[PDB]
Formats: C-alpha cells, sequence, structure tokens
C-alpha cells in the first residue's frame, strides 16, 4: 500500500507546494484569492444535464474540462491553508457533488468522445487525476475507481503505443502524465511502468517531425516551430514526472533523459529574454491574449509563456546535478531580476507550489547570470536568434519543412506571414514589452516586421489549419560561428505567387537585410517591411529623418534610402476576439510606426538593402549612414547575397547556386561565414538546400597551413587560395575550418 501512498504524497508535494509559510506573502494573497474565487465557484455551480456551470455546456468539450478547472480550484481552497475555506465540509460537499454529477452526465465510458480529442485525453483527464488525488481520503473507492475508468475509457493503453499522431511531444508527455497518475491512485503497478516507458521515444534528437533536435529546435505538429508553449508543456509534464517517480520502482532511467536536461540551456534558454519566450516560437499562441474561460484573467503573452516555461525549468532543476542546477538557478535569478513587464514572483498565473520553487531560486546564493552575447541558428526549425551589447532578435522563417504558421481551434486566422523573413528585436536594457502591449490585437498583419508580402489580402485561415502550409523551397537555413551569422529565406509567399530572397547578416551592432529576385503576379503591390513598431498607447516616441536613415526614439534606426522609404504613425484599435475565438472582445488602441518599402505592382526582380540597428542612438545611426567604409555589399541578387564587413573581418555570401561572390566561390548553394582574426582565419559552410551532396569552396586568399578542420570538410589546396570539399550532411550543420593566413 505505501509504495502507492508514497507516490501520492509526493504528487501533492509537487502540485500544492512544501516548506513555505502561509503567512508569508506573497503565498497569503494567493491563497486568499483561490479561497474567494472557491466561494464564488460553490456559489454559482449548477448541475444539468448539459453543463456544470452555467455559459459551460458540455458540447463542446471545453465545457467538461472547464469545469474540473473550477472543481481542483475548489479542491484547492479545501485543502490549502490560508485559503479561508480549508477543510470546510460545505466546499468538501459541493465538489463531491461537482465529480458526481460530471461522472454521471458526461465523463464516463459510455460517452463517445466528440470534439476535441485534448479536452478528454489532456484536459479534463489531469485535473481528474489532481483532484482526485487530492481528495483521496474523503472520496472513498467507488469514486477513485470510477475516475481510473474513465482515464482508462478516453486514455485506453494504445494512446501509449505507437509513437504517432496524438501521441508525441508534449502530447505524449500529458498522456503519461494521467496515466501515471492513475496508476498511483488506482494501485496499478501496470499503468505507472507503462507511463514510465511511455515517455522514452520523447527524448532522443529526432530530424523530421515532432520533438527536440541536435540543434537546439523544437517542433510540434509535425511542421511548427514550438519551443515556447509545447516545448513548455513537455519540459514542464518531464519535470513533473521525473520528480514523482524519482526513487520508487517506477523511476525513469532510460540516459535518453539526460537530453532533455541539456535541452535546457541549449533548446529553451536562448528563446528567453528578460522573461519573455520569443513569439517566433509560440504558434497560434500569441493570440491569445485575455482568454474568455480563464477565471483568473491574466493576459497571455511572451512574458505569460516564458513565465511557463521559466517554472518548468525550476521544477526540472529538483532532479538536475549540481553544476546543471547551478547554472539553471543563476540563469533564472537574471530572468527575475530583468523581467519588469511582468514580475516573475509575484505573476498571477503562478500557484503557491511555483511560487515556493522561484522563491527558493532567487534567495539562494549565488549571482544572476546576463544572457550570453551570441547567435543561435534554430535551423531545423528556421529560426535564428542574436544578442549583442545593444540588442536582442528573433527572426521566423519558413520552408518544405516548417509551416508559415499555424491557426486552429479559432485561433491565429490572420498570422500567414508570421514566417515570411519576420525579425523581431528588443533594444536591451529597455523595458521588454514590445510584443507584449496589445501588439498582436492591433497589428496590420500585412505588415509584420522584417517581411516580403503581396498585399493581396487573404482569407482567415488561408492555406489550411495546423500547419499545413509551407512554402515549396529548400533553401532556408545559413551558417553561423556562434556570434554572427548569413541567413537565407527562398521566400514563397503564402496565398500568393510572390517569391523572393532574403538574408541577414547578423553583426556586432546591426542586422544587414538584402532582399532580391523580387517577383509577383498578383496584379497588386509588393511591400517589404522595413519595421513596424508598437509605441504603445498614445506614443509621442519622436521619429527623425534623415537622407539615408531613420531613427525611432527609444528604440533605434534604420539605414534606407530616405526618399524610397514609406512611413505612417496610427492609431490601431484591436481586441483579442479579432484574432481568436476564444477570447475577450474588449478592445483597445496602441499607436504604431511602421516602415516600408514599396516594390510596385507586379514586382519582377525588385530588391532591397537595410540595415537595422536596435538600440542605436539617432547619432550613431547618421554615421553608420554617411559613411561608405563600413560595409560593402558583395552581390545582391537572385543568384547571390553577400557582404563584406571590414571591422569584423568578416565576409558572408548566401549562394542561391553555383556561384562566386567577391573572394568566395562555391560549386552548389550554401551559406559560407568567414572571419579573420589577424594571422588565422576561420571558415564556415552550410548547405541549407540539405541535398547531402558534396560541394566545393575556394575563398581566394592566400593561406599557408590548416591549424584545423571538421572531419566533413577535406582540404584541396592552399597556397595561393583556399580550396575545401565538404560533405554537409541533411540537416544543414556549419562545418568549420581553420587556416594560418599568408
Ligand atoms: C500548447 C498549447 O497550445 N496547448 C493547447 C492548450 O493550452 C495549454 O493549456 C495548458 C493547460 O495546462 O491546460 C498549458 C499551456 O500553457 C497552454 O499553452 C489549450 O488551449 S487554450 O485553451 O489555452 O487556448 C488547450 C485547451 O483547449 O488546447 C491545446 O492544444
Ligand atoms: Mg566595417
Amino acid at each position: 500500500a505505501d509504495p502507492y501512498d508514497a507516490l501520492r504524497r509526493r504528487w501533492l508535494g509537487i502540485t500544492l507546494g512544501t516548506g513555505y509559510d502561509p503567512a508569508a506573502e506573497p503565498y497569503a494573497s494567493r491563497l486568499a484569492e483561490t479561497g474567494e474565487r472557491a466561494r464564488e465557484h460553490r456559489a454559482t455551480m449548477a448541475p444539468t444535464p448539459t453543463s456544470l456551470w452555467p455559459g459551460h455546456p458540455f458540447d463542446p468539450p471545453a465545457g467538461i474540462t472547464f469545469a474540473y478547472g473550477r472543481l481542483w480550484t475548489m479542491t484547492e481552497a479545501y485543502v490549502q491553508e490560508g485559503t479561508g475555506a480549508t477543510g470546510d465540509p460545505a466546499l468538501l460537499a459541493d465538489i463531491l457533488r461537482g465529480l458526481d454529477h460530471l461522472s454521471a452526465t458526461v465523463y464516463h465510458p459510455a460517452t463517445t468522445r466528440y470534439g476535441n480529442w485534448w479536452e478528454w485525453q489532456i484536459g479534463s483527464p489531469r485535473l481528474l487525476m489532481d483532484i482526485t488525488a487530492a481528495l483521496y481520503d474523503h472520496l472513498g473507492a467507488d469514486r477513485v475507481a470510477a475516475a481510473c475508468a474513465a482515464v482508462d475509457h478516453f486514455v485506453p493503453d494504445a494512446m501509449l503505443g505507437a509513437y504517432t499522431g496524438t501521441s508525441t511531444g508534449a502530447n505524449r508527455v500529458d498522456l503519461c502524465r494521467s496515466v501515471a497518475l492513475r496508476g498511483v491512485l488506482g494501485r496499478a503497478p501496470a499503468k505507472i511502468a507503462l507511463a514510465r516507458d511511455a515517455l522514452s521515444p520523447v527524448f532522443p534528437y529526432v530530424t523530421k517531425g515532432d520533438g527536440l533536435y541536435a540543434d537546439g529546435s523544437f517542433v510540434q505538429h509535425t511542421w511548427v516551430a514550438y519551443s515556447g508553449t509545447y516545448g513548455q508543456v513537455m519540459l514542464d509534464g518531464l519535470g513533473r514526472l521525473f520528480t514523482l517517480l524519482a526513487g520508487s520502482e517506477w523511476e525513469v532511467t532510460d540516459p535518453g533523459r539526460q537530453l532533455v536536461l541539456d535541452s535546457v540551456e541549449h533548446a529553451y534558454a536562448p528563446l528567453i529574454h528578460d522573461g519573455l519566450v520569443m513569439d517566433t516560437v509560440n504558434g497560434r499562441a500569441i493570440s491569445r491574449g485575455y482568454l474568455k474561460s480563464d477565471d483568473l484573467h491574466v493576459m497571455r503573452s511572451d512574458h505569460f509563456h516564458g513565465q511557463q516555461l521559466i517554472a518548468a525549468m525550476a521544477v526540472l532543476a529538483g532532479g538536475a546535478s549540481n553544476a546543471e542546477r547551478e547554472r539553471w538557478h543563476a540563469r533564472i535569478k537574471g530572468w527575475i531580476e530583468r523581467d519588469t513587464v511582468t514580475p516573475v514572483l509575484t505573476a498571477p498565473q503562478f500557484p503557491v507550489a511555483d511560487l515556493t520553487r522561484l522563491h527558493a531560486i532567487a534567495d539562494a546564493p549565488g549571482e544572476a547570470a546576463p544572457e550570453p552575447v551570441g547567435h543561435h541558428l534554430f535551423a531545423a526549425m528556421d529560426r535564428a536568434v542574436h544578442r549583442r551589447p545593444a540588442f536582442t532578435a528573433g527572426l521566423a522563417m519558413a520552408s518544405d519543412r516548417i509551416a508559415h504558421y499555424e491557426c486552429g481551434n479559432g485561433e491565429n486566422p490572420r498570422g500567414w506571414h508570421t514566417g515570411a523573413g519576420m525579425l523581431t528585436w528588443w533594444a536591451n536594457g529597455t523595458r521588454a514589452d514590445q510584443y507584449t502591449d496589445w501588439f498582436w490585437p492591433t497589428v496590420d498583419w500585412y505588415r509584420l516586421p522584417g517581411t516580403t508580402v503581396s498585399t493581396k489580402r487573404l482569407a482567415d485561415r488561408a492555406g489550411g489549419e495546423w500547419g499545413a502550409p509551407k512554402p515549396d523551397v529548400r533553401w532556408v537555413g545559413g551558417a553561423t560561428d556562434g556570434e554572427y551569422a548569413a541567413v537565407g529565406q527562398h521566400l514563397k509567399g503564402l496565398g500568393s505567387t510572390l517569391e523572393a530572397r532574403k538574408s541577414w547578416f547578423f553583426l556586432d551592432d546591426a542586422v544587414v537585410c538584402l532582399g532580391a529576385g523580387i517577383t509577383c503576379a498578383d496584379g497588386v503591390p509588393v511591400e517589404t517591411v522595413v519595421d513596424n513598431r508598437n509605441l504603445g498607447e498614445g506614443g509621442t516616441q519622436a521619429l527623425v529623418r534623415g537622407r539615408h536613415w531613420a531613427h525611432l526614439e527609444g528604440h533605434g534606426g534604420w539605414i534606407v534610402p530616405g526618399g524610397a522609404l514609406r512611413t505612417l504613425r496610427e492609431d490601431r484599435t484591436g481586441a483579442w476576439s479579432d484574432i481568436n475565438t476564444t477570447s475577450t472582445t474588449e478592445r483597445r488602441t496602441r499607436r504604431w510606426q511602421t516602415l516600408w518599402l514599396d516594390h510596385g505592382t507586379d514586382p519582377a526582380g525588385a530588391d532591397y538593402v537595410y540595415t537595422v540597428m536596435p538600440g542605436a542612438s539617432r547619432a550613431a545611426l547618421a554615421r553608420r549612414a554617411a559613411d561608405r567604409h563600413w560595409l560593402t555589399v558583395l552581390a545582391n541578387d537572385d543568384r547571390r547575397q553577400a557582404v563584406s564587413v571590414p571591422s569584423l573581418g568578416l565576409t558572408a555570401a548566401n549562394f542561391w547556386q553555383a556561384g562566386t561572390a567577391g573572394p568566395l566561390t562555391t560549386t552548389a548553394g550554401a551559406s559560407v561565414l568567414v572571419r579573420r582574426r589577424g594571422r588565422t582565419a576561420t571558415l564556415r559552410v552550410s548547405e541549407p538546400p540539405r541535398t547531402g551532396e558534396a560541394l566545393e569552396i575556394v575563398w581566394d586568399h592566400p593561406v599557408g597551413a590548416v591549424l584545423r578542420a571538421d572531419e566533413t570538410v577535406e582540404i584541396l589546396a592552399t597556397g595561393r587560395r583556399l580550396h575545401l570539399r565538404v560533405t554537409p550532411g541533411v540537416v544543414c550543420t556549419t562545418h568549420e575550418c581553420e587556416v594560418t593566413l599568408s
């Protein structure tokens, strides 16, 4: 009996929290508030054949999970000290009433599942198990048995068989969560072992489909870049389950578990900036904001999502090694310090158990870590992240592997161009609320920052749901040394005949943006969005313009032909319900500064060059624009885009096909980055088309000897020039070669 009772107790410690004083803030106010929500939920519960709370019918099935969510708040009120309702028998009776009503009317084995599978197999059962676990002694054997039987009906063993469909990645972990608890609570050792075993296929790095990739990428729904939401769900359930089972007969022993720990710093941390997790990896969730069904009324946003991912790291850290835990805690202290948008330590979505874990990290000894300066190219999910002292940026692309966007369940119907070379960024050391402050419900979805698009009007959900629309292109990726990068996207526009070559060269204080082969036949204008910045409500940040630059006060600026540049400052009013059928309808106004180049109607091989300098002063921008020397554009056409930046000793080129640009030649499409440092140089090359066919590179610079080369890099000649052959692989890995110069 005791191994099950011990697991149940350990689950309650994880779920309800441990070793805090309920009288201390902020526990005291969160518990009081839970009491209050419980009291009102109790007062309004109204069992009917089709609902348990008015306005929340069992069809759609969200209305069932909705009901379990409220019974869970009631349960919390009942079992936690400090709530004003702890151990109140009348609260207890109403919980039991609601459970019995759900068990009688909807959540039971005579129901043939309808509507969203997720509500039945993930949303409701995890809550039902949690409630059952918290109230175990008061429930009696028939209720415990009937709760286990319902789980068995909606989540049978076969749901934890084939690693496919609705059972991969975050979904796999969520299914295991309910099956494990049903095993604990129903004293069914085989269900516990099943849930532990079924975690194994989540661990290994994949090269296609759902999961974690060796370059740190994370994919869910087969084609969607998703580290921020699904990746967090996976990380959260894994940490919960590792901690649950540790020390028991069903402890997770798969050594692949280490890959999940590794992913903290390698997959997730780079996407977190001052507490937010970047909207480029948040998929359809960027459209949620205030949800109609959320009794807490907490705005979803990049900051909400990052806070949830920080909380998952805090649970996971409990089972990490000392050295890992020490690094995670230091990064988390850093995020807690720098998040002035939504203070982590009092974040209103957090129950006391997360509050306690984060306060433990806060009070612990050690210094807060900064985000390391560097570049992270998440090539498997067509994402790049760049950090410099002056700014942080996240780029979103799309390819034959990665959808333009996801819409589904009423969410994100206008996200078409979020993958069309969207460049998002924050000025470092300023408030990081750019995309948080009612950005998505007010933005013009036809003018997303960095993108090139047809202005052709599109239908809500155009291209299809769940990541269905992908451009028919291969060359999307880049090459990086870990600090700077060349990134390129062969663009085909969504719902449009637009085609373009877009490149970005991520440097020490700027991103150089090249566009070429811009060709469309839609019969309407084509635009490249130099930027589009949310100014906040009533913003009065000055826009200053010069001959070849523009600067936005508080934000940064752009070097761009001043006569070609179009601008517009305007107020835009919108609501989350405009972009999500499940969100509130309250409307707010945000002022916008938008900047764009008009490529005319039906362009044929149109182009652009512009440089963004996030975080830069007006004067730094005026200097860089008047300086002819700092940057040479080697080539900007549909066969190759390439720059030379002598202050960095840097040459960078995206070769859309075999060709030459400045001192670089390639025999096949490739991305190449050369960096000279005194008497040595390192040459880096990737193959974004991912054919895996060998190609050669020549770099026209005298070279004495090779200090080192990856096993995939064969040296063909040195002397007057460097000549390499590279066997590139099919995941767009960057291969390197270091040489002595003559
Ligand atoms: C990852 C994701 O988008 N999942 C959808 C759910 O949202 C997650 O919900 C939960 C949870 O514990 O219920 C935790 C994650 O933070 C959320 O991102 C959810 O969608 S929604 O209602 O929040 O819009 C469900 C409910 O339908 O659908 C999932 O696909
Ligand atoms: Mg220079």
